[PDB]
């Protein structure tokens, strides 16, 4: 992997694996977005990385929402080329998107965006800026504005309600394993797109196509946490989710899916 | 990666990701067992097949790991590149055996070792049988035909009988069941998500302390989309073993054994 020209974004060349494919023989999801944050860990890695600034602080970066459009899913064996950028969003906080591309074509296959909040580690309370952390940062990113989604209105921007009970479908004590923690005992952003997909009828999966992702991460889940993944049609076919604790019903996740018939 | 001089072994370098890691910042058995599967994979492509024989795709016989071994010396670092040789070789009629070597690719110092042991089965039926003549010798010029051995010692651990763990289990994690992430391209579990469902039972404190050396774990019957594991671990001990058994969650049918050997940090 590399940073480009300009030292402004950083792209990385993948190689399909074997256990990295679904049922139709390409790239699930879940490995997709496992790519798209392993190119982001590599870009910071390459600029010097959170800031010493916010380090003391005790604060961190953190995902507030996903989103992902895929037009084609790469197959077993292929390369995908990913290009990623962070901008700086003035205080509400910084936005990292992604391309993923055909290497041998060209052509765009996919795109992704994410909405990154400032996060007092230890409180857990937001605090967009504290001092002056945005010129640490504005160095390692485009001055002029590079969107992966610069429709006007998109969808990376929509506002997700809260599904209703009685949920159509539903998928019910949902826990993570050691395999679904990172490196600091926390689960990973990826295990939470698998559980909301948990609850998507087999039908469907079967022969539909996953198109567009949105996730709003509201509350995380904790290692002893037991979690609930509902569903509800909202239509192509289109659902609504929410992903909430077994026990008192608090909500850890909202999202909707978009899905094209094979 | 690619085929040997010889053509009779694959070798592949893999970089260690950032969600590979756990928390010493090194890369987990089950990535370890993912990679190791993977080559196995490429190997199996690299010489023309898309790993069953003409014979065996006819016959509807496909081959089924019946025990996996694994012993890591240092897991390998995040952003570090390790290289891994596998070879299989034929066992006579029992079957066939695919072995692994684990390397830094910086020291050249062997970090790893694998080996698994592989049985024919009929993919309608589940009924295992001895390997024919015929598709022997369709597998045996892509062996080699010399031993060669990732365990060769005299009484090697990849090797040992397992027996089965006796209630009240010590520890138990309970409720284990798969999500379309454990799955492979046909709808099965995948062979290493036994091994994470394993060390699920493992008490953290043993996990915080200690780093994996061993592990050895027999295939017994599959776990289906549908079914609900039950993890149970018993130490049977500066190193810690245990005993492992996985079961379904309902009549308490065996899916797997296994055991682990740990040493202190
Ligand atoms: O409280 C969290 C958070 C914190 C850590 C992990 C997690 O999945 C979520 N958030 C509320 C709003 O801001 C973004 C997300
Ligand atoms: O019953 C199985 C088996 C088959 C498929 C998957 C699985 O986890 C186990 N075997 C017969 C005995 O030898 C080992 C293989």
């Amino acid at each position: 992997g590399s940073l480009t020209e300009d030292g402004l974004s950083y792209k990385e060349k993948f190689v399909v694996r074997s256990y990295e494919v679904g049922s139709n023989k390409t790239a699930t999801v879940e490995t997709i977005a496992n790519l798209l944050q392993e190119v982001g860990c590599n870009h910071a890695q390459s600029v010097g990385f959170t800031t010493t600034t916010m380090r003391k602080l005790h604060l961190i970066w953190v995902t507030a929402r996903m989103h992902i459009e895929i037009y084609k899913y790469p197959a077993w064996g292929d390369v995908v080329e990913i290009e990623t950028w962070c901008q700086s969003e003035g205080r509400i906080g910084t936005r990292r998107d992604w391309i993923l591309k055909d290497s041998v074509t060209g052509e765009v296959t996919g795109r992704a965006t994410s909405k990154w909040v400032m996060m007092n580690q230890d409180t857990r309370r937001l605090q967009k800026v504290s001092d002056d952390v945005r010129d640490e940062y504005l160095v390692f990113c485009p001055q002029e504005p590079r969107l992966a989604f610069p429709e006007e209105n998109n969808r990376s921007l929509k506002k997700i309600p809260k599904l209703e009970d009685p949920a159509q479908y539903s998928m019910i004590g949902l826990k993570p394993r050691r395999a679904d923690l990172d490196m600091n005992q926390h689960v990973n952003n990826v295990t939470y797109i698998g559980w909301v997909l948990e609850s998507i009828p087999q039908e469907i999966v079967d022969t539909h196509e996953l198109q567009v992702i949105t996730l709003d991460y509201r509350r995380e889940c904790q290692q002893d946490d037991v979690v609930d993944s509902l569903t509800t049609t909202t239509s192509d076919s289109q659902f609504l989710h929410l992903l909430r604790l077994s026990g008192d019903g608090q909500e850890i996740n909202r999202g909707t899916t978009l899905w094209r018939k094979k």
